[PDB]
C-alpha cells in the first residue's frame, strides 16, 4: 500500500468543488469537511464507550471519552480558521451556493441522538436518502450514551423510576427527580461512587464542550451573514441561537443547585 | 437542488476509511491523517495566493491569507493532542497491517515544503508512480518558494540583493546570503521606515515557528507510540534543525 | 543592574499573594485562575490603551500590531478555563462557606476593559468607592471615549459623513447604535481595497468582540457547572445576571451590516 | 444594579481576598519601552501557574504514596491543563520583536531563569535532580530550603517506583531506595514492570492509566522547552559562542525513561 492508497486520499483530495470563483470557497468547504471527518470518529469513539458503559466496563470508556473531548477541542478551535472569512468574502460566493443546510448533516444528528437529543421531526431531511435516513432512524431508536448511564446508575443499586430505565427512546430528554437523587448521592460521596462521580463529570464536559461548539458556530455565523432577523424560528442564526437553550444531561446540572 | 452532502462531496469523503485491522484505534489512526491532509490542501491553496500577492506587490491581502495559515497551523500543532490517546499496545495491534507506506509520500506536503523554500529534488521520486503528484510537486521545486519572491521583491523597492539569489536555479535548498539579512536588518532597524517589510519578515518567522512546532509535535508523538541515521524518529529529528528563513532568524544576533 | 530574577519580576510579592482561607485542596485553583487573568487583564489594558491612542493619532499599523497581541491574550484566558473546569461541585461546596461577598463582581480591572470597549456603565463604579485609587482610575475610564467612539472619529477623520451627535457625545453612556456609523461601515466593508485600513480595523473589532463572548459564555457555562442556579457570593442572581451580560453588544453597526451587506 | 452587592467599606472584597494589590502592583518596568509589560507579565503569569502545579503535584504525589490513584489521577488531569496554558503562553511572547526587545534589553541585567526556584522544585519533582542547581538560590536561604528539601525527597516517579514494587513487581531495591539528590536513570527491572502493565493493560489498568499520565507529562514539558528555546532564538536569536545553546541541550532531558524505552521493546 502506498500512503495515499492505504489513507483513500484520492477520493479525500478530490472532493474539494467549488461553485463560485472565489477565492475563500476553498475554507468553506474544508472547514465542513474536516468537521464531518473528525465528526465519523466521534461517532466511532462515542459508540464504544456507549458499549462500556453497557457492558459495566467503565474504564476503557474513560479512555474513549477522553479522546472524544480531545476531538471536541479540535472542533471548537477549528472556528477560529472560519472567522477570518469575512463578509464580502462571503457574499462573493453565495450565489453559487443553493439550499444546503448544515441541517442536513446525518453525522451530526447522530451524534445529538447519542446525546440524548433525540427529535423525530429531524429524519425529514434525510428521506431522500435511505442509506441516511437508516442510520438515522436507528439512532433515534436506540438508547442514548446518557439513557446507559442511568441505567448503570441503577444497575449499582440507586433507586431510579423504572419509566426513565425503559421507555420509547426517541422522545427527548426531560429532567426526573430520581436520575437527580441518585447523581446528589453520587456528588456527595464521591470517594463511595468513585467511578460515577468521574462518570459524571465526563458527561458535563461532553455538554459543556458542545455547548462551547454550539456558541462559536452562532458567533462565526453572525460575523459572517448577521442575525438574519424576521425569517422564521426554524432557520438562520434565530434557530441558532435557540440551539444554545438545548440541556443535554439535565440532572447533572440541576444537582449544582441542589448540592 | 443540490445538497450539503451533494456539495461536500460526502459520499466520497466518508466512504474513504478503510481499516486493514480488527482494532478499534484505526480509525483514529487514519482520521488524523486525513484532516490533516484535508487542511493542507486549504493551506497550499493559501500560500499560492499568498506569494502570488508577494509577486504583484499587493501585501496587504497576502497578510491576512497568511493570518489564514497560521490559524490553520494552530489546528494542525494542536491535532497531535488526539493521537497522543494511542498507546503502544494500541498501535502494536493496528501495525502488522500497515506495509511500509509513509508520511515520506505526502505530496501536499511535500509542496508545502517546497513552497516554503525547503527545496530537495530527492523527494520527487516517492511520487514517480503517480504523475499527477510527480508534476505538482516537480512543478513546485522549479517555482520560486514565498522567500525567493520576498527577496525579489526587496529588489524591487530598492535593496540591493546579490543578482545570484533574485535569480538562481530553484530546485536549490535556500541559503544563507549576506546582501539578504542586510536589507531585512535595514527593515527592522527601521520600521516605521518599512513597516510592510516588517510585518512580512514576521510572517515569515510566524510560519517557521509553526512549523517547528509541528515538526517537534510530530516527532515527539511518534515517539511516544513506536519509540526511539537513515528514516524513522531519528529522521524526523534530524528535520527540527531543517532552517527555511536564515537571514530572518541570523539577523536577531546581529541586530 | 546586579537585580535578579525574583527581583525584577516582583515574586516576592507575586508568590505570597495566595491565601487561602478554606482547608480544602481546591482554592489555590480558584485563586490562581482570578490572579493569572487578572495579571493577563493588566496587559490587555496596557495594550489597549496604546492601541486606543494609535487609533486618535491615526497611527494604525502599530496599533493592529497591539490589537494581535490582545488576540493572542484572549485566546488564552478563553482557554484557561478549562483549568477551572477540573473543578466539581462538592469541590467549591467546601471552600464557598469561608468566601463572603467577594466575587468577579468587584473587578475594577474588568470595568475598565468594558469601558475602553463603550460598554459604560455608571452603577459601576460603586462597588469600587471604598478605594479611592480604584475609583479614580474607574471613574476616569467612563469619562474617556472608547476605542470604539476613537474608530468613529477616525472615520469621520477619513470623510465618512458621521452624525456630529456621535463624534462627540456624554460618554459615560452605553454605546448605542447609529445609522450614520453603519452606513460608513458598510461603504468600507463594500469597497474593502479603497478603505483596507478600516475594514482590518473593522475586524479586528469583531475578532475582540467575538473573543469577548467567548469569554463571557466559558465564564457563565463553568459557573452553572460549579454552583448552577445557586445565587452568586456577590449577591446578584448569578448564572441569570451572567446570562444577561452575554447579551450586550459592543459594535452594533459593525454586527448589522453583515445583514445589509 | 441587580442586587449585586455594592459597599466594600466593611466587607472583604474580591481584591481583599485575591491579594490583587499585591499582584496588580508588582509590574515595575525599567525601560521606558511599551513591551517591557509583556517581559514581565508573561514570566508573572507561568510563575503563578507553576505554584498551582506544585500544589497539585506534591498532593498528586502523595495519592501515590498512600495508594490513593483515583483522587491523584484527578490532580495530574488538572496539572495537565496547567501545562497546556503554560505551553499556549508562549503565543503572547512570541508577538513580541526582536527590536522591541533590543530596546529594554540594556535595562535588564543578569536576571537568569534559573533563578525561578518553582520551576526548579518542578524538574526535581519529576526526577530531574541536580545538586548544583542549587547555586543560584544560595542568597535566598529561604529559597534554597525549598529547592534541596525537594532535592532531597523522592520524585513523583520514584513514587511510582515505589508503589510498583508494593504491588508486587520485582524491582532493584537500588532503585526503591536510593541517594534522591541523583539523577533519575535507566533500570532494566522497572522496564520490565512497565512492561508487564502495558502487555496487560486490563490486567493493571491503574498503572496502564499512571504510565500514560506520566508520558503526557513529559511530552507535554518537552513542548514548553521547545517552545521556550523557539521563543528566545526568535526574540534574541542563537548566538554559537547557559545560552540558547544551554536551552537547545535542554530538549535532551529525558524524565521517565523507561516508559519512553519500553514502546521500542513492546
Ligand atoms: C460561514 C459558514 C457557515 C454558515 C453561513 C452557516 C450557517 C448555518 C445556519 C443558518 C444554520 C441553521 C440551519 C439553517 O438555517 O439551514 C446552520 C446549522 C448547522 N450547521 Fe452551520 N454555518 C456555517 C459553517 C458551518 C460549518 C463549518 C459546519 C461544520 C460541519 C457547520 C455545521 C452545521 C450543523 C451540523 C448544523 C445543524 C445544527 C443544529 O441543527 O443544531 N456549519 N448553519
Ligand atoms: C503514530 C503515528 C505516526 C507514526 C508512527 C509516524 C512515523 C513517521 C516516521 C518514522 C517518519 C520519518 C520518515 C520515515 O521513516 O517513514 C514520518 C514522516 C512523515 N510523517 Fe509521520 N507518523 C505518524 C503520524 C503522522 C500523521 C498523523 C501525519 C499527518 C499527515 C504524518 C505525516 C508525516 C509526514 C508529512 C512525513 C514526512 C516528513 C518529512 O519529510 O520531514 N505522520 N512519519
Ligand atoms: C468556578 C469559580 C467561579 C465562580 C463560581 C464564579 C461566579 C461568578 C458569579 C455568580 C458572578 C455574578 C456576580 C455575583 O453574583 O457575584 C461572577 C461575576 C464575575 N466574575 Fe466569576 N466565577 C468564577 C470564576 C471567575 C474567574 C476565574 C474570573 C476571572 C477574573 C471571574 C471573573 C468575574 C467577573 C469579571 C465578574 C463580573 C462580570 C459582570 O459583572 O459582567 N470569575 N462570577
Ligand atoms: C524573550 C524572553 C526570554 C528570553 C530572552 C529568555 C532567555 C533564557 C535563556 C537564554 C535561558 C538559559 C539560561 C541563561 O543563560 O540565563 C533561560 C532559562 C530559563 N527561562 Fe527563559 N527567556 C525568556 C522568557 C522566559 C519566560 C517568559 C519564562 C517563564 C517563566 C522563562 C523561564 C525560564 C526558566 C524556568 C529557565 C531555566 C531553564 C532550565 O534550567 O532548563 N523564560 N531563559
Amino acid at each position: 500500500m502506498s500512503y495515499g492508497d492505504y489513507l483513500g486520499l484520492d477520493q479525500i483530495l478530490s472532493a474539494q468543488h467549488p461553485l463560485s470563483p472565489d477565492h475563500n470557497e476553498m475554507l468553506f468547504i474544508v472547514q465542513h469537511q474536516t468537521t464531518e471527518l473528525w465528526m465519523k470518529l466521534m461517532l466511532h469513539e462515542l459508540r464504544a464507550a456507549r458499549d462500556g458503559v453497557k457492558s459495566d466496563q467503565l474504564q476503557p470508556a474513560f479512555k474513549m471519552l477522553a479522546r472524544v473531548s480531545r476531538i471536541m477541542d479540535q472542533l471548537v478551535q477549528a472556528w477560529n480558521v472560519l472567522a477570518t472569512m469575512t463578509p464580502p468574502e462571503y457574499s462573493a460566493m453565495r450565489p453559487y451556493l443553493g439550499a444546503s443546510s448544515g441541517f442536513q448533516s446525518y453525522q451530526y444528528r447522530e451524534i445529538e441522538f447519542i446525546l440524548g437529543n433525540k427529535n423525530a421531526a429531524m429524519l425529514r431531511p434525510h428521506a431522500h436518502r435511505p442509506e441516511h435516513l437508516e442510520l438515522v432512524e436507528t439512532a433515534l431508536h436506540t438508547p442514548s450514551m446518557y439513557d446507559e448511564a442511568i441505567r448503570l446508575m441503577a444497575r449499582r443499586g440507586f433507586q431510579i423510576d423504572p419509566e426513565v430505565v425503559e421507555r420509547d427512546w426517541t422522545q427527548p430528554t426531560q429532567y426526573n427527580a430520581s436520575v437527580e437523587a441518585a447523581w446528589l448521592e453520587v456528588y456527595r460521596n464521591p470517594s463511595a461512587h468513585w467511578e460515577l462521580y468521574e462518570l459524571g463529570e465526563k458527561f458535563v464536559d461532553l455538554e459543556d464542550a458542545f455547548r462551547q461548539w454550539r456558541f462559536r458556530h452562532v458567533t462565526t455565523v453572525e460575523r459572517v451573514i448577521g442575525f438574519k432577523r424576521g425569517t422564521g424560528g426554524t432557520e438562520g442564526v434565530s434557530y441558532l441561537r435557540r440551539m444554545l437553550d438545548v440541556v443535554l444531561f439535565p440532572e447533572l446540572w440541576k444537582l449544582r443547585t441542589d448540592l
